[PDB]
């Protein structure tokens, strides 16, 4: 009937899966507790559920979307993989949140000098698959300790001589005493299709999600600027700030000397450069934002 | 009262989205999820956050100057002082663009509807006692009234009543309790509404003001400004595709004589609708840009 | 430390500006006592607010973001122990605004600042109260309280308060009248006074720049309309743009022009019926993020 | 069917009455959430809702029995009246809890103020036909004004000179410069049923349940009391310290001279005579808990 | 080291199992827990987590649903373990089935044959559908199990039930029980320390005392000395009732009687019949045979 | 002024715990999340949540009668008035049985302290112990999360309240010397009450006694021998001696009953029932007087 997306039901992922769809012109009218959410203005149902559950999901093709970790996804592929499973999906595309990395970490008292240093430990992890792949790869012996979640306690409470566990900014192994020592798998959310081809309404409508999708990605660090220069600066200042093709230049009132210029920027390589665009003219400097772009 | 009095929802989305509103307006304050009573720090401007169903009486009695209440809480309010002999009275200034429902009756998925009649001799569980009674008799539908105040969905199930009539956005409350919407028979949102009796002149002023921003506000809703670049030659049919809101801007850009930047303001969805045509009439660069007010 | 260290409030209105000003200065995070930036040599300290000065003063961390009431109460109370506390003031802030007053029942007779004369009066600001009945010559008894100041008078703690006021909600919820302004405070961003390495330095110097931008376009907007060419001076005497207006053809269109000007919110709209007036239609109010000069 | 029992869905109310039913032998997990609740033990469904929509539930005979405030009943009861309806119902005990006042208070004035000064008032209420049936009677002219929820507010905010609203502790008042000026109610918690006749079987279960709520009620503020004393004072301490009927007396090993002594008490009452039980000879006096009380 | 024992981090049965620790005499005040008064640490875990930590000997004792146990015990029977443990008590709380359950609107278990089920114990539903010869599809859900249906991802569940009302907020009907569970206290098979164990049996002690006296009170009442034999009869006590003189009063007797609380409210009007006055119901909170 | 006026902790366990203190002592009254000053309903006593460290400062100035606050609290508060040259005093009414606490000097995982910052919310204490012992320091006060300020590089140690150890150690820090050990006190302004408020705090302290003095006892019942009375009463002595009464029908056992300290109790139960007791009930004791 309708398109059916499945998302993360808590977590900074599930917020920006949300926000995303909504920018992406998916009006819902979303109770805290409502697990199956209908979209107002478009023919599509939105899922929530846990992580954990959604790449099953889409591997038995009973959801058409799913926006999930590719740690998450990765896992369970490996897990269905190991019960004798062929799972398949499609990615659609690899999104700009989600960002974590799966680390092997110690106690900082603990000596590392490299990766035999695990060799017969006790390691505690939510992602026994991932790790199980890696230390098989290296050849390394351990026990697993699976742990839904609190995995970073660990070692502290004796259930475990080191982890594996996702890092992001770093805060809760330093709070926790301990010391990334190797990365064994880096992730980021995706948008991932069911294999089984969609009727051709819900293909198009998917299409259509996307080029919003993409819309809101490449805008994502972007700012219109508008600035004042003198028009003999315009070579100087288009060489410092070029605009994703070339700056447009507009007339100010009663003014043949100075010209408007707007440009589109990275915002943070608009800082790097605004010092130099002061020294070559410019001022009025104005910093916009920009939903979507399309280049 | 020195400063204009204006009521609000102490709760729900409606609650939220009436703050931002006055915020979009101009109106500063500062309020503490437990303060009902909020001061504007910029304006002359009493915010008083009360129960809805209480805001329809004090805009009656004219004890606020102004409020911002759902149409449906309104007119069942209306209907039960009409019902006693009054003849409340207001002013609608604006009907607002959020605080969208339908109410509806609705029955367990199981029983059979062909049409109004089914409902006859039903317990029917309603939060709107009034809004149901006025439509039931004029449709000359007998039925049992149970008013319950929150979770009217949960009536069937509980054996409260036989059928409901609640409101319906999505609809997944509804289909989250097995009962299907059959009949439609009011529909709301959100509006700005004024008490009758004249207010001073320094208060009427400041209403004024509030209601070219709110016009400006809701002008805006839905529509950006789009910008991109084009070959000249294909301004004619850009310009077909995205018209503006009166005719698009025409930019040069650095060094160029072949191509422009064209501006348009547009509705969003008609701009996705005609995005692809863009690209394909050698439009690039396409930004979406938000725009907070707009008065034409 | 490796890294540039900020010290911010734990909690309040001021705490969540805190959060979103680093934010528009490209400080990416996610806030948990610690939080390390992701995108910048950066850690964010959450800690109450009276704490942050004293930090500031030891140089245990670079900046802080605090209310100038908070900052010269521990200032006061540093002098008053004998020692020399210093910093550097990076930047006046334009939130956290609030009054200390002192404030009264609303039965009470207020004439003169005599009134206070021999009453125990509650306050979280001992010092910042000192100092100012010192200066005018009144007796009074002290009550430190360090929360819900406002209750003190009916709860038979004090006869009087001084205390906070924004809006003026709290003292009314509680019958109290706002006699006296003793002292008035918005936030302000700190630095330690001892020298920063010269790359910490360097960074303060980037968010600075920021700062700078956003504070400048707080309550700017950028609006565009269109007009007939032969209004442009008309037009531009009503709504000047920060320098002049931006003049901009319209398709197929030789009588009319869109113009661009930067304008202050306000002013904009008290000036919008006269540019209808004028001839102006399609007017669009945008948003802008920073402004440099 | 099974017997349906409506109880408050919040307050201190709904609380102490979900503990009643629980220390009537009534096994149930109500989660946050769950509105209907099944006993695990008897035959027995817990409705929780609105305070405000039992007695309707009650008038209407779509549930069995109800927990309410007596304030709440009389207030729907007069509304249903006055529509015409003939709302009727059995009371069954009137409980142990929601002890209330509803009162007329105004703002604080420094001068003794008194039930005539509401003539003409803008009086805010929750429970707009108390107070008309009161003031009609006493034939004080008012203007209404119906406010669901913080009428405590109502002067302050300038929506009404004074209020008609419920006191307990006063606390709430004082808080807003209140003063409580005449009583038109007061209230506690009632147990009450439905008007027709319920089926034997679920008759049947509400005389069980009624006999074990008498218990509570009467064991409630009373303490079994245990002490030692010399048997020649006897007489002394059974005329401070009766029991329900006379003092059990019980021998103490290898002891002819002293008997430990048991006595049912108000709690207060033991409380009151302690010192004077400690001057005729009473020592180790313990104070235990009595659950159920049947005379 | 310290005994180290782990319970659930949320539920009902998680309050349960702090209710029954401080019961027996265990003072605490956060996901490891130092009791203040004995040698013990609580270990606040996932519950799914808590038999692999006992199977492994890093905790000493754990309080989990015999489901969750059995669940956990089968998956590593499946990967060729051999999970151990010493099951120490029975307990009274944690009741539920696990039962296969259908929208509302079935003959026999036939009508699951072909089926997506929905399930967080696909251990425990896989086992008893083989056992029946059904053949059916597993969709493995964490939580929210109850709403596969309505959001088709399934077309039936196999999830756990107290009371029935989630499967009745959510038109689904319980067809049938595949496994009953209570909570349980289970410890490593490894030996403890002499101390340690010695502890573990003091423990023990308290929670036979604890389980024992669930649903007894002291019955208390004054009857006519010739009524004893009727009233014995009635409410004869854990073993015979205590009978106690009243002041200056050589007619009536105080008798009192632990009794079972249904029990004694089941005869308490033929009680009152035979002369008893001033009947008192007082708690008990631990008994001992 | 009319009514007797007792100032409690807004939050914390302690609060929680001086609430079901007052409780069981009479005052009934209803504490609402946000009510800052309630009034009980039948007593006439007026209940103050305030902050814990404002709390000594308003019984030193004799603004409120009583007073229910940590020990360490009060000190900290003493010394801090003693310091700037004032002479708070009290009446100490009675040390209760919650709020246990040490205040202890903690490093991440003594002498060793000497110019160390450490950061603490009790810097009077910590002054005066270092001053005591002659270990130089520099002081960090910190208002809360102190446990936080070693990893955050705000001090080198710290000096704040354990009671469990948890906290400590989820911090990677090693309790290193305790300076203070606390609990719950019930205070009293230094001003004589009226007659009719001390007659009430008289009351009330009647009481106190009764639940302090029942914590942790319980009643025992069980079944014995007759001819073991002897053996019995000597594993289980009571708070005087045993009661002894009949049991139907029986000449040969008795029941017996003593009140006992629960963990007494366990210690000898296995001994009871070798000497042929049964049927052993604990029941609680709510209040016990002498
Ligand atoms: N993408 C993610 N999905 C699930 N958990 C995450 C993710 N990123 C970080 N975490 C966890 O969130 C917490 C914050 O990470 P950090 O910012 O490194 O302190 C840690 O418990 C991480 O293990
Ligand atoms: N404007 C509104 N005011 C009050 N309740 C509403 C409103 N709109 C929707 N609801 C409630 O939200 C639920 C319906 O939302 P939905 O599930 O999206 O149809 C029902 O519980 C309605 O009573
Ligand atoms: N900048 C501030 N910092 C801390 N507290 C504040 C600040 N501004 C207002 N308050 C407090 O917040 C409450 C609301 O202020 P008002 O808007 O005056 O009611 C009062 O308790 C004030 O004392
Ligand atoms: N039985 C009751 N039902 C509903 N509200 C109550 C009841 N008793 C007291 N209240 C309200 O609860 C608050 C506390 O009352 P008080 O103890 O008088 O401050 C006040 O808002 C009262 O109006
Ligand atoms: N021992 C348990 N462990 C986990 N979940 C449970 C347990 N017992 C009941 N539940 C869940 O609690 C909810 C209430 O059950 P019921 O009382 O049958 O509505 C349902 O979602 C059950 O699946
Ligand atoms: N009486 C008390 N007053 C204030 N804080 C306390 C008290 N007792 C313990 N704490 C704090 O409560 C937390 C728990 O202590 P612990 O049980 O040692 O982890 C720690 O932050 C202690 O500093
Ligand atoms: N011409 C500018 C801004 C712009 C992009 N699209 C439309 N305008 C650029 O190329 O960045
Ligand atoms: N000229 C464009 C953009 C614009 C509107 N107003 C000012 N500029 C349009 O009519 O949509
Ligand atoms: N030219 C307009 C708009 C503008 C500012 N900066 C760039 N463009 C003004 O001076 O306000
Ligand atoms: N005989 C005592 C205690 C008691 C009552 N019932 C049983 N025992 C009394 O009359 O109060
Ligand atoms: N003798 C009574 C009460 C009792 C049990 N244990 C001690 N006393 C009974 O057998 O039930
Ligand atoms: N006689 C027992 C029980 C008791 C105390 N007080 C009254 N009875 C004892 O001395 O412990
Ligand atoms: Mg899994
Ligand atoms: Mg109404
Ligand atoms: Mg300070
Ligand atoms: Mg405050
Ligand atoms: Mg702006
Ligand atoms: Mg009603
Ligand atoms: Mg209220
Ligand atoms: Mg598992
Ligand atoms: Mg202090």
């Amino acid at each position: 009937t309708r398109l059916r997306i499945a998302i993360q039901k808590s977590g900074r992922l599930s917020k920006e899966s949300i926000e995303l769809l909504s920018e992406c012109g998916v009006k819902m009218h979303i109770h805290e507790q409502s697990l199956i959410a209908f979209s107002t203005n478009l023919p599509i149902d939105i899922l929530r559920v846990r992580d954990d559950d959604i790449p099953g999901l889409i591997f038995d093709g009973v959801v058409d979307l799913g926006i999930i970790g590719e740690n998450v996804l990765e896992e369970n592929e490996l897990e269905r993989q190991s019960l004798g499973e062929n799972p398949s999906y499609k990615l659609l595309k690899k999104l700009d949140f989600g960002y974590c990395r799966l680390s092997l970490a110690l106690p900082q008292e603990n000596k590392f000098q490299n990766l035999k240093d695990f060799e017969g430990l006790r390691i505690a992890t939510s992602y026994p698959q991932l790790l199980k792949r890696f230390m098989k790869e290296n050849g390394i012996n351990y026990k697993n300790c699976t742990l839904t979640g609190s995995v970073e306690v660990a070692p502290r409470a004796n259930l475990a001589d080191a982890i594996c566990d996702l890092v992001s900014s770093g805060a809760t192994l330093q709070a926790n005493n301990l010391k990334e020592v190797k990365v064994i798998y880096e992730s980021r959310a995706c948008l991932i299709q069911k294999e089984n081809a969609l009727s051709k309404e819900k293909q198009a409508l998917v299409d259509k999600i996307m080029l919003r999708v993409a819309g809101v990605m490449q805008a994502r660090e972007s700012k219109y600027i508008m600035l004042h220069a003198p028009k003999e600066k315009l070579d100087k200042i288009q060489a410092l700030l070029p605009g994703v093709e070339r700056p447009t230049i507009l007339p100010l009132a009663h003014d043949e000397k100075n010209v408007a210029l707007h440009m589109v920027s990275k915002e943070n390589l608009f800082w790097e450069t605004m010092e130099a665009l002061k020294e070559e003219g410019a001022s009025s400097i104005l910093v916009l934002p920009i939903e979507k772009m399309l280049k």
